[PDB]
Parts: structure tokens; C-alpha cells; sequence
């Protein structure tokens, strides 16, 4: 259980670049930053547009004088106070993460980047040497993961309770871009734009969310070989897809499916994860977050309840009130950011006990989402085709 | 509404060859057929064991003397009388559906056939010429195309309500055969045998119930390629896959996707299809089939219920009893043996009229499931690459 | 399993009283009483208006001759054939199910009679004696008592899987006549007439199915005491209540909910049964008769399946079709007609044994369900206080 | 959209009495409070164990020399400092409410007061007397009242989206106490004792939730009688009840239902408020608070949505996230949390215009929990009798 006694002896100097007063994520970043004593937001780059920065930043409580124009000007400025910063969350649009990690990691900076953590493969290798070079955490918010079921399952999984492990089905199929809303809406109009958004739409965009959620459950499965087929259905985001199809054979003759989109008309979120044993499969929806499918061939149906005696005890830590009161995704945002904020205190204190246990989407997670997505572009520019993984 | 009332002046005179004490499937037929004054079973070749056949035939009230030993003597003694058999419905294994149905055609009778009607396209193409030159009706038990909300998301995608069709996704995924079970059950046994069973399992047995469903759905939907990738998780059935993902291209651009599979372990049948259009989409579940979801962008979602007032007229033709009360698959393969009797009825009557407007599962519906079994163990056999349909 | 075999080795020779071409209920009586070899139809007064019984008659099979204008000229026109009918269902507006009852019995005739079996317990009490002294069985058409999950409660309770049973919470709440349908639907008009539908409306006509089911499941369970309140929302309907609340003291502790109600806007059906023990409860719903929820208290919820190996033996006796396949209402009716042929053949052969072991709801059945409504009508009339029952 | 600007110039100045490291719902009080610059927690007497209380206080970052033994002494000693408390959260056992609220109002404190007000009507009278006199804001946490669809409720049937009311629907039945868990769990044995909980356990504990929400979605409503059954299943924890039925009749004929559980064997919370009117009926489920069912008769059934476009204004203000991502009970009590925090602010600001436009659980919505429970005890001990409201 939780209860909101500190896990570090202080909170956390803590920014934000980006997530600013219109932003759609800005708000759960530090709705679980400053959770439990976690973080203290002392400082930011909140905007494109510095006047609205600083207004908004004054708004969160900020010091206007630590409500600078840029992320060069925070990381510089911030290094001259002994109360500077000494973590940073970036909320910005995908195009800007590389050049803000890069800087915050030579600058000595902790690092909370949103997916992905870049557009290509190479930069990912090349932050991910950087931040080991500079002994940093970085935390990658695929947020879903700080569900407790996610835990329940990788743990049944792990227990052999599914038996041998053939299939993992994964959807991200949401309907809300089925028009093309791009023409009203600033944040799903950067994500169409290859400059800014990348080499992909939705396999970046929702595609690697419930991929993460398998390398949780099955953290030994190593992909073989993948084929990917993709389209636009609003045919003005071409080349980047709105719909994708990806396959997947694992080492040891497992397949994998994603279902990738954002023209599921009338779905309202639909991320499931289905992993399919030789004895029993389970299965899990973000949308009912607190309930896990379990079903043994031959067997009546279950249904897993967060907060139920029982669970693996690794699911019951972060219960932050009884079964049956829901929790939602604000609670699996705040499950990842305090092992941020501990894994950050640790690496500072030199405390690799406690740093080897904490388990939490970092640079490996993201350079993983990387090159997950490059694989599925190169098949599917290729016209669907197996590609070697 | 169906109150009973005779359709046809009297009931079509009927065999069954197969369908015996121990099948799966004989009963079903033999409910549906003799329901409504459709049909009157006098005689059949039931059993391989024709000592069995013959007990079961006079345990469902059948002459002993009508009880042949097999499909030859049933169509050669039954042709020498004046109130001889019109029709037969072969509910054997897979392997013998051509001969039977061939012997049938030829012999002057209306069929109806198990599913699949053969193993290969070329076997299925002369059956079709022999039906066709005969003036025979052949019925396929594409048993699911009988419940009435298959009539009404038909109606919906013809009359605009989903936008331009963009994917169908379809399953039939059940875990029945999860573990080796052919070791202890007869009618799994000879499903994974080639000889017995032909080219496929689960895409023969499973995944053509569902692309029936979308042919209904979608009428004037051609598909342009496919892939399908294939697997045995249940190695000893090699060839034959427990398991296969069909991706395919549509004319025009709509994607298609099914996923059959007798190793979804937990899952009681798992038949779904979803059709996703740029406005809506609507999705119907096997298990649950009097209901159908319909689901509008930026709308609440909604269920549409059997029997209710805003269904389309065709859908409401063929309600058993008022909204609210379940019927079951009973009812739709009575939905189908109702019509397959005012067809045979309407040939021999030459009432070119009810028969254009009479709409069932056909020989040319038998035809298309054959063909793509075929395209997807081409495929699957050349390592999963795109192939011409 | 169920294949088709006769259990008796005739058909019973049948007629009908109503259940004519527009009525609600006629169809299913005949689906499920032809099915199987159970009844033969060869007689009936179908219809108040006598040409459209004969016209309707003659489109279900039956000789014009035999389409008799009343029952009284049907029992005694029938007495004189060595053909006549064995036995009659009376599917008539309830307001003379008791003098058609009557007659058939002292006829001779086995009857299954639509629920209710009359307005007054004195008349259940005179017909329950007349039936007893003709040795003639009584059926009721309580048809949600004949699907298999039914059974698989009883025997869960009867083996002490729920604990010490505490409540049990019925409801049978539909939305059809939320507005004055009367108006235009015959079927209702009759229904909100005292005259011809006797003392209550909702109370009989579907809070009384839930309670028999509660009869079924916990079959020594004695009811002390009861309230009810009932209202009339549809104000034209006064006296008789389209909605009512009956709550129940068991002998021993337990308590009782029933809510009745035709003006449950938006619900399609709503009969729900949950019966809660000190250690576990069960939950069946009509809508998804195939499911039984089955919830232990402190572990993962479970769902029940029809046709699953794990079922008591008693609950797998009636699967016409594998587990996974959805039967319906009307395989419910055809389960209770043929224990009703059953019943019937043995009375006449004098087969004791059989007659001992067969379940179904019978006269006794039919007595209780009267009891309540006066009882519930009692209470309300005395502004819903506390009676013993 | 809510994105953590803040509200109030300064976070009110906020202490809690109880809550402390061992208490179930110390947390959500602090979670919801301190979010979003609503309160700063500088003080509280968290223990019934002072050592305990301080030991926990400096967990939360509370300055140990404000960890006080108990109530009295933290509001004489919080009194003497400029940065002294403005407001208290009181999280004790229900038997303490009365005094501590009493002494927080005398002392010009605002408070937030955990249900129930207290034991009987005259105390929840006298407290709102002295809440007036003093002019301080009385927050009660009715925390499912936080959820955004309960205003969607609200909005729809005072926009006569349901027609005429004619039943409210009632449950909070879970089964966590189905056996006697007071032997090993501290919280379940203070609520089954008279002297430290009061009259009640079930209908004080859990009853009056969906009864507060019934209160927000039809204002104007007035209970006219009610009647209450109520058993000690458990029996050692006689007179207080485990399980209740109340029944009422309000003011214009509507009725309403309330069943009241903690041994409903199997149910994680089964917190749910069905409202039927002439048109159409809605109903919402505590385990699932992002949706909401609206079911107009003779239409499908539809689902609304948390943060959808088509929901009424004010159902859209407190969204912190975009729809399909899913919100629990730590939003809903921080959507009260901040609202306490602006009528607080308000109050001292003389802002008359803020408050009257804030609408949030109250002192007055306090009192009728206290009443509602006081008069269902009254019926209960009289057996089940109708009562004057
Ligand atoms: N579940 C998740 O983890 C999740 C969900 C949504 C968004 N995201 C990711 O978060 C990032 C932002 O997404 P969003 O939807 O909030 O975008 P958005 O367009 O809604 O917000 C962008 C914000 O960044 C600010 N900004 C832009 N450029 C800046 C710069 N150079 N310096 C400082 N501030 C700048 C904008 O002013 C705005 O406040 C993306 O990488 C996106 O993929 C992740
Ligand atoms: N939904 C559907 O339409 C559906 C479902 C299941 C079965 N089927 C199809 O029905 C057919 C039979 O399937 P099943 O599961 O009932 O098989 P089964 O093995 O359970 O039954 C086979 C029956 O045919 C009899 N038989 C075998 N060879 C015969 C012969 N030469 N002459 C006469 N009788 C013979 C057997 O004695 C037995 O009674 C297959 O083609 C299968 O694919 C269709
Ligand atoms: N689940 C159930 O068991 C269930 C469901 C619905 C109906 N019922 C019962 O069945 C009975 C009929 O209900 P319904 O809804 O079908 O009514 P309905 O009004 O729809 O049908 C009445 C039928 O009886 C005929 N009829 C009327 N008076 C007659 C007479 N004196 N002699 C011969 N025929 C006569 C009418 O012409 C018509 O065909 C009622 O007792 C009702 O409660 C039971
Ligand atoms: N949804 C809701 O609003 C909700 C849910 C649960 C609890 N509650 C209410 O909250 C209150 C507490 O419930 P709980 O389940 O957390 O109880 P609990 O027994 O779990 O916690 C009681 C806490 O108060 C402390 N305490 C006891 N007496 C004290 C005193 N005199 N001074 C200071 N601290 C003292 C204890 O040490 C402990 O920390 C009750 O009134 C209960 O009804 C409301």
C-alpha cells in the first residue's frame, strides 16, 4: 500500500520543457511528478511561445525569473543556483526530444522523456551511450505500464501459469482521427507532419504503447523477424499510416500481432494485450484498467481485481486505496515517476542495491520503441515483407 | 414474424448421409430442417457403421428399409419411388463431401452441404457446372449468416450509415484444441488429417464462417491479394495449422484481417467480425448473437437489439418470438433450411420470381470458401507473402 | 447430449386452445412441443374468431375437420376418434385458463396450461385437486426453468458451494410499456383488464417466472412473510401495478427481493436471479441464459458455461450443441415439452420410477405462483405491510 | 480541462485530524487535497498513538513540532501563529466527528468532514448551527459525487432527457465482510460497534453514497415515507446491520430503492444509481465511472462517455485528461477537494458570487445522511413499518 510518506529524504529539483498551458499531456506529467513528494516543479521551458511559458508557469506556482525561453537557457541558468534543477520531463512535439535529452544529459541532468525518444535508431543508440557515459536515468513514460495488473501478469506469466507461450495479441485502435481533424486540432496536426512527428503515425504514436506492455510480461521474448502493412486512410497524411498491421514471429516459434490505429471509428482508446499460453491466455484493456482476464482452457473464466489478496505481492505494493474504489491512469503515471524519482536519489546516493531492483521504462525501453518502429517502416515501405528484426 | 405457417404446400422428402448417434453436427441439421414444415426425414445413410446408422435411423422414426448402408443405394433405391427422397444434406467428414454431392447433383437431388464443399478449387468449380447443369439448389450451413443481425449490418453498409469501408476485421478463435485432444475425440481426429481433412484445419474449419459473414456484409467487396502466415502449436498436426493470421487487400483500398484459431485457450468460440467505415463501425460476437454493436464516431456507442422497430424490415422477417427473449443458432440454421426449402420448392415450380429474390448460402458461396483456403495455404506454404487471389 | 432419439415411442397426440396466428405466445408452445418426436399437432381450437383458427390450422397441417370452433366441441368431437387427441396446451388470455383447464381434465386430458393457471388460489386449489383425481399431468410453461444453467445452480446450492444461503434477489423489469401500447397492442389491452387478466398485472405476468427459478435453485426454502408495494405509473392501469416491490422473510432467516415492472424504460428484458450465500453468490440473467455467474468471496469471479465438462451431470443432460454455441429460449421450452411427454407416456404405461426422478414445472408449480400474486395483492391493497404467507 | 493553474492565490493553510499510517482513507484525503495547489498540509494530530502520529507527520514532510497529540491542542497551538491552519480534514472514527467538527467551527476553522456528520439528527442540527453562526464552509466527503457523469446525470434529467421520474434505483452491496473479518481487521471492528460507530453499520457506511447521488441528480426531490428491513447476518454484530432494504415513496409518486450491503458474497463494491423515467432511464456503476448508460425505451441502448464533445458543459469542466483515457476516485475526490478549497477562499474573500455558483457535498447534504440513516433505524426497530420522513 501507499500512503504518501516519502521515498527520498527530498523531493526532486525538478522541470518541465514543454507541457504547457494548451499541451494534452503537460498536466499528468506533474499531476504524478509532484505526487507523494516525488518532484518539486521548481522551474520550465512551458512554451513555444515564451510569454505564454511564463504566464502558465507563474499559474503552477513557478518563479517567473525560473520561467525561461528555451531549454539551453534552463539547463545554463539552472546550473548557476545550488537550488538548480536536477531532473527534467520533456513534453515536447517528438521532433525536439533528441536535441532536449542530448543537452540535458551532458548538462548532468536526470531525464524523463516522452515516447518516442527520437526518430531513428541511430540518435537512440547515440542518447542512450550518452546517457550511460553520464551515469543518468532515463525514465520513458509509457505510462500504462505502472498499471498493478501489468505486474500481475508478467508474474502469472513467469510462474508458468499460462503454460508454453504462443501468441501476444496487442491493439491501440482508437477512432478519434477517422476525420481528418488535423485542420482544428494543433496536436494531431504536428503528429501527420514527417519533420516534425517522424517516420510514422500511429506505430509510434499508440503502436508502441501495448508493444511495451508485452516486453513487460515476456521480458525474455526476442523478436526473429516482423512484416508490417500500413495506410492512410485519410489519404493526406501519406506516407505517414493511421492504420497498421504488424506480425511478428518470435525466437521459439511464438507469433505476435499488433493492430495499430486511430481510424477505428467509434473505439474510444481500445489498447488489449491478450498473451495465449498452451494451458491458459490472459488478457487486459486500458480503458477497465483495473480488472485482468484469466482464462484456463477447460476452466470457468476469471476476472483478476487490483487490490485482491490474491495477487503476487509484486502487484499490491502501489495500491494507494482498497479493491473495488478504481484507480486510473493517473495512479500507473504516478507508480512510474516515484521509482523515477528513487532510481534518480539512488544513482546520486551510489545505492546499486536499491537502483538493480527498481523496475521502470528507461533508455532500453525507448531505444526498443525506436527500433521497433523503424523494422515496421522498412517492411511496410517494402510493400509488407518479412524483415529481419 | 414466423408463427409456423407452412411456407412450401408440402415438406421437401429428405435423407441425411452421415450425421449419425455419435456427430457433432446431425442433430442441428435435422432441428432445423424438420422445424416449420420445411422438410420430412424418410430416409439416410447415417453411419460409417451402417449397423448404427440403421439403429439411429429408427430411433428418429425412419422406415428401417429407407436406412441404407451409404450414399449409392440410399440415391439408387430411393429413385424407384414415387415418394423417394427430392433432397439429401451431407454432414460426413470433409472428404467425401465432393462424391456425395456429385452422386447427389447427378442423381436429380437438391443438396445441402457441410462445409467446406471439398479440398480444392478445381474439384469445387466442376461441383458448381454439375449443381448449375442439373437445376439443383446446393444450401452450404454458413449456419451464422442466419441470424437476423447479419441481415441488418448488411442494410446499414449498403445504406451509407458506417461512410466508405475502410477494414473488416474478423475471428474465429476458440482454445478447444489447445491441448492434443484428437488423441481421445474422433471428430477432432480426422480434422488434422490430411487425407480426411484436405489441405487446412482451423482457416477450413473456423476462419470461413467469419469471410462469410463479411460476403454477406459486403457483397461487392473483391479481394485483390492476400498473405497468410500459418502455424502448428500442436506440432504432431503438421501440416495442418491450429492456428493462421489472413491479412488481404480489397479492391479499392478497404484492408481485411482473420485470425482462426482452435488454440485461443479460454476463449468458448471467439466468432467476431468488425466492420470499420470513415463515419461508424458495427460489430457482432457469436456468442451474444442478438445483439450488434453500432458505434459513430463521436457519438455514444450503441447496441441495436433482435426484434426491435428501428431494424431494417429484412431483419425483422425472420423473429421467432418478441425483442427481449434470446433465440440461439438453432433459430439461424432454421433461417437458412426455411430457405433452402422454398428454393428447391421454387425450382421445381420454376417460380423464377421467389427465387431471384430468396438470398442463402449457395453453391457459389461454397465455391469462395474453397478458393480461399486455397490462396491462404499458398501462401502460408511460400513463407507468408502477398499472392494474387 | 440430445440427438433427436425419441423417448417415448409415439408422439403424444396434441391439441391447442388459442395460440392462434397473432398471438405472442403460440409458436414457441408448438417449436418446442413438435420438436423431437414429443407432440404431434392434429387438432385445436386456435382462435376466438373460428374462421381464422380453421385458416390458421390448415397453414399449420391440420385437417380443417379437426380445427374445432371451442374447446368444449375439440374435447368432445376429439373423445369420439380412437385417434383424438392424449393432450392439450392452453394458450389463451389468462382469464380462462382455469374453466379450459377444468374441462380438459375431467375430459381425461393432460394439459400443459400458460402461466398463470388461474386469478384466485381457491381455483388453484380446486384445479391442482381435479388433476390429481383424473391422474393427469399439469405442465406450466415457466420456460427460463428449462435452461441447463438452472439446474447447475440448484445442484452448486444443494452441494453447499454459495454457504448458508442469505438472499435472494430476483428481478423481471422490461421497459416495453413504459407509454399506454395498450392502445394499439392487443396483447397488452387484456393484460391491464382485472376482468380478463384477474387481480395483477406485472406481479403475475413475469414477477412469477424469477420466482420460480428461486423455487428450482433452493427447493426447501418456505416463505414466512412478505410486503409488497405496487404502483400504477401508467396511470389507466389502476388497480392493476406495472411496477411492484415484494420483499420476503424465509423460514430461517433468509431474505427475499422480487422487482416486477413493465416500465423499466430501456430494458430489453431484465429477469435476473443472484443468490447470495455467507460464501459465495450465483447470478443467471435471460438475456445470456448460455452464462452463470459464480463469485466466492475474497477470490477472482467466475462465469459458468453451458455445455462445459466441469457442469454437475444434471446441467449437461440437455446440450443439443458443444459448449461455445449459443442455445436460446426456445431449446429452454423444448427441454420442459419433452419432460412433459415424458410425464404424459408414463402415466399411461404406469412407469412409477420415471415419473419420480423427472423434474418440471408441474400443478404444484402452478398453485405457488397464484399464492404469491394474492398474497403480494393482499399486502399492497393494505398499503404494503407486512403478511403472513 | 483542468491543468493544474491555480484556483486560490495560496493553498489553504490545512491540517488532518486522523489519517494516519495505518487508516484506509487518510491518503485519498491527502492525494486530493494537496493537488493542484488546493491545500498545504503544515500541521495534524494523524494518530490515536501521539508517538505513531508524529512518526508519520514527519514522513509526510509535516514539521514534527506541529505533529500535535490531539485535536484541541493542534487548533489552541495552531491559533498562536500568523501561519496557523485556516481548515481541517477530520478522518477519525465516526463516534469522534461530532466533537472534533464542533471545536474546529468554535475555533473559526473550515472543515472537511468525513461521513457521517455524527451519530443522530439533533447533533448533525446543532453542528449546522454552529457551521452558519461561525460562516465556515462544511465539506463531506461524498466522494463519487466528484465524478464528472454525475453531472451529465444531473444535466439530463433536469433537461427532462428521462421524461417524468418514476424510480431511483439504489445499491451499495459489496461483500467484503460476508464473514466475520472484525476478528483481524481494526476498520471493519470500530463500524460493527454501537458505542464508536453509531445506530448503523451498512446504511451509515455505505447506503447513503448512492443515496447522496441520487440527491445531486434530482434536487428538487423530496422523500415523502420510507420503510427499512434490515439483518445481522453476522449475527454477533446485532443490532447493527449487514444488509438492508429501503424502500421510499417520494413526494409525486416516484419510488425508491435502496439495498445496503457488506455480505453481498463475491461483489467488489457494486456501487450503482439506476434513474427510470416515462422516456428513458440512465445508470451509472461506481467499479466503472468513465461511463454512463442512457436507454430510451424503443431505441439502442447507448453508452456516454467521460470527456465526450456531446456531454453537457459543466460534465466537461473537471477533465484532466483527454476521453478513453481512464479517470478513478482519486480524480472525483479531487474534483470536491478543490472546490472545498475555492467556497473556503471565497468565504474569507466575502466573494458571494463564486459560492453561490459552487456546488459541492455540504453541510446540509450531511445532515440528510444523518437523517436518512436515523429514520431507517426508527422503521428497522419497529419492524419494517412505513415511517413519516
Ligand atoms: N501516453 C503517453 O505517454 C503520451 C500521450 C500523449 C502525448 N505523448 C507525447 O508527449 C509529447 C507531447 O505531446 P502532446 O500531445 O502533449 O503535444 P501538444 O502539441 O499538445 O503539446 C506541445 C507542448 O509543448 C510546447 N512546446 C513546443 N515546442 C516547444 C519547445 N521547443 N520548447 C518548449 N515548449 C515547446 C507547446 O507550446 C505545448 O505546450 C509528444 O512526444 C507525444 O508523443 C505521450
Ligand atoms: N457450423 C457448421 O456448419 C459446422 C460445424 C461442425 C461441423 N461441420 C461440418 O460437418 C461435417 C461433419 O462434422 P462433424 O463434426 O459432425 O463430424 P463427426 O465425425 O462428429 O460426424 C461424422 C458422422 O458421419 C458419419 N459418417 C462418416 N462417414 C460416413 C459415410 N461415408 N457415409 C455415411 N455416414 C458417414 C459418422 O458415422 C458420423 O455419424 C464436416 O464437414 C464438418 O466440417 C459444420
Ligand atoms: N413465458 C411465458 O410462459 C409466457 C409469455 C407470454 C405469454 N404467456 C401466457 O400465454 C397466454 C396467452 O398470451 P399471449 O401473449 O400469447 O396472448 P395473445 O393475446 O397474444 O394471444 C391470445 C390467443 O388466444 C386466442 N384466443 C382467445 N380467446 C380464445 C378462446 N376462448 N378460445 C380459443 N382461442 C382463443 C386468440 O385468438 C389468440 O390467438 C397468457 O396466459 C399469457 O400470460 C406466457
Ligand atoms: N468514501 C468515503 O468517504 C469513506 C471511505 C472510508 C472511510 N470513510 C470514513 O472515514 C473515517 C475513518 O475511516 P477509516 O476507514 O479510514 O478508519 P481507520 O480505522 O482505518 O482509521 C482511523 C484513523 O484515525 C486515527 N485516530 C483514531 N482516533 C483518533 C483521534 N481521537 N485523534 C486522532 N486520530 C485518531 C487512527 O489512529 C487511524 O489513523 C470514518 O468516519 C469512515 O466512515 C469514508
Amino acid at each position: 500500500m501507499i500512503n504518501g510518506s516519502k521515498r527520498i529524504a527530498q523531493p526532486i529539483r525538478w522541470a518541465m520543457v514543454g507541457g504547457g498551458r494548451n499541451s494534452q499531456i503537460g498536466y499528468i506529467h506533474r499531476s504524478a511528478a509532484l505526487r507523494d513528494q516525488s518532484f518539486a516543479l521548481v522551474a520550465g521551458a512551458f512554451d513555444i511561445d515564451p510569454g505564454r511559458g511564463r504566464e502558465f508557469g507563474v499559474q503552477l506556482g513557478v518563479d517567473p525569473q525560473r520561467c525561461y525561453p528555451d531549454y539551453r537557457t534552463l539547463f545554463e541558468q539552472e546550473a548557476r543556483r545550488p537550488d538548480g534543477i536536477q531532473a527534467v520531463s520533456v513534453a515536447t512535439p517528438n521532433g525536439t526530444h533528441f536535441a532536449i535529452t542530448r543537452a540535458a544529459l551532458e548538462a548532468g541532468l536526470h531525464v524523463v522523456c516522452e515516447k518516442p525518444l527520437c526518430f531513428t535508431l541511430e540518435e537512440a543508440e547515440t542518447l542512450r551511450e550518452i546517457a550511460l557515459a553520464n551515469n543518468r536515468v532515463v525514465g520513458v513514460t509509457y505510462g500504462y505500464a505502472g498499471h498493478q495488473l501489468i505486474e500481475q501478469a508478467r508474474a502469472m506469466i513467469a510462474d508458468g501459469e499460462l503454460g508454453e507461450i504462443r501468441m501476444v495479441h496487442m491493439q491501440f485502435a482508437h477512432g478519434f482521427h477517422s476525420a481528418p481533424v488535423e485542420g482544428q486540432n494543433e496536436a494531431t496536426k504536428w503528429r501527420v507532419d514527417p519533420r516534425l512527428a517522424g517516420p510514422s503515425y500511429v506505430l509510434g504514436d499508440v503502436g508502441t504503447h501495448p508493444l511495451y506492455l508485452s516486453e513487460v510480461m515476456l521480458p525474455e521474448f526476442r523478436i526473429k523477424r516482423l512484416m508490417c502493412s500500413r495506410q492512410s486512410f485519410v489519404k493526406s497524411r501519406a506516407p505517414l499510416e493511421d492504420n497498421a498491421y504488424t506480425l511478428m514471429e518470435y525466437e521459439g516459434g511464438a507469433m505476435g500481432l499488433v493492430w495499430s490505429s486511430a481510424v477505428n471509428a467509434g473505439s474510444m482508446h481500445g489498447q488489449k494485450i491478450r498473451v495465449i499460453g498452451s494451458r491458459a491466455s490472459l488478457e487486459w484493456w486500458d480503458e477497465h484498467p483495473n480488472q485482468l482476464a484469466f482464462e484456463i482452457q477447460g476452466q470457468p473464466v476469471q476476472v483478476l481485481e487490483r487490490g485482491m489478496g490474491y495477487l503476487h505481492p509484486g502487484a499490491l505494493l502501489d495500491d494507494r486505496i482498497g479493491a473495488g474504489h478504481p484507480e486510473g491512469l493517473f495512479e500507473a503515471w504516478s507508480n512510474l515517476y516515484y521509482r523515477f524519482a528513487m532510481a534518480m536519489d539512488a544513482t546520486e546516493r551510489g545505492d546499486g542495491a536499491l537502483l538493480a531492483g527498481l523496475r521502470y521504462p528507461d533508455i532500453h525501453a525507448g531505444v526498443e520503441g525506436v527500433r521497433w518502429v523503424e523494422r515496421c517502416v522498412q517492411s511496410a515501405d517494402r510493400g509488407g515483407v518479412w524483415v529481419d528484426y
